[PDB]
DNA sequence: CGCTAGTGATA
DNA sequence: CTCGTCACTAGCG
């Protein structure tokens, strides 16, 4: 996501440890915990061999949230935005390659690379993250499983007071809008927490320090939904957003190398793809547990029009968004692989 | 000399 | 069949 961005305002952090939030509720960024622990169990999955260690990795997080005495939302992410399609599919051949070359290239010899290229060609699939909703659900732990992308769903959990913060690895969360975001968390419930009040605290940062202008230096900075111009970093975005007055976005982009003293010819895509991905940002569509629907995660504003947002995720039935998010319904497929009703048995 | 972006080691 | 990350630094303006 946005690269150095932990780094870059350090400052706003603040150490400390989950008691913090005892009696409250946080939301987590799963798939951290299922790749992380998933890494440990590599050869497993490349060979096709069975196994769970990845499933006693986050019930061993989870049961440390609940022996502190919290009440944890496990959040995964749901089906790809366009926008990142082919991203993920090129993963995808290079997790193809290296299984190719980790197995075939070196099935006899070298053991360390071919274990070295086996830990690369790991996919965490929704199977997996299926066995750990069980597990969780089986340990009374509510579940979610998002739309699209796990980062605005999170955000609008903590923007809606849902829940009061967000244990996640992901820089991009504070770019989503997000209050509280607690990372680098250990086994213990040892980890940093980044409050949005607290983005004033970082000298360098100056008059960036609203949400708005935070998302915008996010953007020139460098994201998943569009790189960067050449030459363009965190330091360069938050300086030429510090010098230009100009409500204006658009302006400033086209005058970037005027603020900057550096030729930069802005190409003719890279505002559309701006305004694409602070759209994204905005209105990305999110679960609601409560209303049972599909919402943004933000409410429209006067100047947007929602039938140009489809790369912001395409909306569908409110009964399939609502199966998708008990993890009963197969991302892909759209087969009902599964029946937990949370009537009888969040979400109320 | 500040800052971007790429590399190598690593689980 | 869902996303890496960090320390170090070459080399840019
Ligand atoms: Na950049």
């Amino acid at each position: 996501g946005i690269q150095g961005l932990l780094q870059f305002i350090k400052e706003a952090s603040e150490p400390i440890h989950v008691r913090k939030y005892k009696g409250q509720v946080v939301a987590v960024d799963t798939y951290c915990w299922l790749h992380k622990g998933a890494i440990a169990c590599a050869e497993k999955l490349a060979k096709g061999e069975p196994t769970d260690r990845y499933v006693g990795f986050c019930m061993k997080f989870v049961n440390m949230l609940l022996s502190h005495g919290i009440k944890p939302i496990l959040v995964f992410d749901g089906c790809t935005l366009p926008s990142k399609k082919e991203v993920e599919r090129s993963r995808r051949e290079r997790r193809q390659a290296n299984l190719l070359k980790g197995k075939q290239l070196l099935r006899e010899g070298k053991v360390s690379e071919a274990r070295e290229c086996f830990t690369r060609s790991i996919n965490i699939t929704h199977a997996m993250a299926h066995k750990v909703i069980k597990a969780a659900r089986s340990q009374g732990v509510d579940c979610l499983v998002a739309p699209y992308e796990a980062d605005a769903q999170l955000a609008y959990l903590n923007k809606a007071g849902i829940v009061q913060a967000i244990i996640t690895e992901d820089s991009d969360l504070l770019a989503f809008g997000c209050k509280k975001v607690i990372l680098k968390m250990d086994q213990f419930g040892n980890g940093l927490e980044i409050d949005q009040a607290r983005l004033g605290m970082c000298r360098q940062l100056g008059d960036v320090f609203t949400e708005e202008k935070f998302r915008y230096m996010c953007i020139l900075s460098g994201c998943d939904y569009l790189s960067s111009l050449r030459g363009i970093g965190l330091a360069k975005a938050c300086k030429v957003l510090r010098l230009a007055n100009n409500p204006d976005i658009v302006k400033v982009i086209k005058k970037i190398g005027h603020y900057l003293k550096m030729n930069i010819t802005v190409p003719e895509d890279y505002i559309n793809g701006f305004i694409r991905a602070n759209n994204t940002f905005l209105y990305q569509l999110v679960f609601d547990p409560i209303k049972r629907k599909l919402i943004p995660l933000n409410a429209y504003e006067d100047d947007v029009d929602p039938e140009t947002l489809s790369y912001a995720g395409q909306y569908v039935d409110d009964s399939i968004a609502l199966q998708i998010a008990l993890g009963n319904k197969d991302i892909n497929t759209f087969e009902q692989i599964d029946d937990y009703n949370p009537d009888t048995a969040l979400y109320f």
